[PDB]
């Protein structure tokens, strides 16, 4: 199977954290493809500027709804309004995250809660809210993760916890949808260091690593989701997907389905 | 090579000790002549286990009843327990919310509770306990599952939390290592265990052979004592091979050289 940019033409897409970074790039690529987009972030001004640009680039439609995704009530209402604006939903790109600084974890419990609320819990709310619309259209979900969601790094404990949680939850949901013959895809995008202004500011003085371009990154996510792939990998090193392949877990998960009573599906 | 003499006179906290694996760990530690402090919600349940612990030969045995849904309790529990024993050598994080096998359909409040009891309370307590573990060069046993390293259906919220534990506590281990803190973190990956809860809940759904809960408890204690990074325990002998994941260990080692050494 090969990606064609006509696959997203006319499709109704939602992009979280669309005001800047990879989300903003994803917004532009979808707009060039002639899709319907509803964007979100906290910054009202930031969204307005991106929505304007999306129209110029050639979006079928384009709207913004501003708010914080630490509010679960907002997260649920956002999906419902997004769906009302576009008349349905075809793709859900859960891309947003709460701010995190690189530091050794030290007596930082209220921060951990906040990270789980924004980086993980809201993802569950929005997927749950959006699922009925994605069932109706046989749609997709883009679950944007990290290398730190598969392997561990110092000075990023709460961030990893959340992204690991995303791998646990959405990999399970994916299987359930598959074994129950529900035609909705879930994509876990494992990303290496990307040259977004927030990331580069953060790794400054601490980490000495080469970043990858944010434009090309945004495109691969959109392609990977559109082609209904289980996982997508994006990193500078070509050794990454092989070292993060984990054939044992794949073997484990396949044979494990025989333990179950098929009557449950 | 482990010897049970090690744990004689040691000061161990065991969460979720009123039944299941935690109760069997409370018994084993008692047989080895340890000082235990046990905790669960059920007060009566803890009284029965503490009495049995004293019979079995515990250096001391106490309990503190309460829910780990509450983070205030979780924190105060460690301070109170630490005072009761006058120190802390080993922390066994074991408790979990009741799990039912079901295709995901829970609202956000159900999912939040799971993460608070299964994950968030583990972080609070570990954080709270750490100064004492630093003082005694102690250990932490974080009880995970195969559901924390692999995805099975009908257990989405459960997996989420166990994955979270790995993500979080693996990190803390490395941080403790690069900062030369002699406090060990053992992640115990367990397969199906013959507890009342597990066996009743898989009934009519999963046809699989369980492993004995008494041995399970011991292998957890042996690992944490010996300061292992991970303890694998499952019926199949192909399990620790399959869940080995050498690429991760390679990744994590080499990637330390990205960091500025002056940060530590
Ligand atoms: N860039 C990198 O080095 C890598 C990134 N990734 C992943 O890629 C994704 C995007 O990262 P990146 O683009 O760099 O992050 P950025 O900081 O560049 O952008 C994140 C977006 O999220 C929004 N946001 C921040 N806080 C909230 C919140 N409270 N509620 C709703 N939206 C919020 C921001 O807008 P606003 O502040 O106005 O609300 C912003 O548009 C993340 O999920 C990350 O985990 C993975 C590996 C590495
Ligand atoms: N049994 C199995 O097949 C498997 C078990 N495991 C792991 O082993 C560990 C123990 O499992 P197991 O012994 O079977 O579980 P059990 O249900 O048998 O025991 C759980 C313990 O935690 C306590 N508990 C339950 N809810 C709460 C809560 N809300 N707040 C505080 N305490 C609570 C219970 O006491 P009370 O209700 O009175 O509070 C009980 O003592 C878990 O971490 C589990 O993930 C891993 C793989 C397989
Ligand atoms: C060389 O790779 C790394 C080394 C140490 C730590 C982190 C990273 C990268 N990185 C990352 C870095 C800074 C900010 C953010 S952000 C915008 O999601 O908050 C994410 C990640 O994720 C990684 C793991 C891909
Ligand atoms: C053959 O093993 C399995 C197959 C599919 C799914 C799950 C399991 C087991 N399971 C488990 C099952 C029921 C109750 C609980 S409990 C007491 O922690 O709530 C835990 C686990 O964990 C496993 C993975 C060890």
């Amino acid at each position: 199977e090969e990606f064609r940019p006509e696959m997203l033409q006319g499709k109704k897409v939602i992009v979280t954290g669309a005001s800047k970074g990879i989300g903003r790039e994803m917004a532009y690529h979808l707009s060039k493809m002639g899709a319907h987009v509803v964007l979100t972030a906290r910054s009202e001004e930031g969204l307005q500027k991106v929505v304007s640009r999306c129209l110029e680039l050639g979006a079928a439609s384009a709207h913004y709804i501003a708010g914080t995704m630490e509010d679960m009530t907002f997260a649920e209402q956002f999906i419902v309004k997004a769906g009302k604006l576009m008349g349905g939903l075809d793709m859900l790109i859960l891309n947003h995250i709460t701010q995190t600084s690189l530091s050794l974890f030290h007596d930082d419990i209220h921060s951990v809660r906040r990270v789980m609320e924004v980086n993980f819990l809201s993802y569950v709310v929005m997927s749950t809210a959006a699922l009925p619309m994605l069932k109706q259209s046989n749609g997709s979900i883009a679950v944007i993760s990290s290398l730190a969601g598969k392997v561990t790094y110092p000075m990023v404990a709460p961030y990893s916890a959340s992204k690991f949680a995303l791998d646990g939850f959405f990999s399970t949901i994916r299987t359930e949808l598959y074994i129950t013959k529900v035609n909705v895809s879930i994509t876990l995008c494992v990303l290496g260091l990307i040259d977004t202004e927030t990331a580069m500011k953060e790794i400054s003085g601490i980490i000495n690593a080469q970043a990858s371009p944010k434009e090309e990154c945004a495109l691969e996510i959109i392609k990977g989701t559109a082609l209904r792939k289980s996982e997508v990998y994006y990193d500078k090193s070509p050794l990454t997907p092989i070292l993060l392949g984990n054939p044992g877990r794949k073997i484990m998960e396949f044979f494990s389905l025989r333990y179950y009573n098929k009557d449950m599906f």
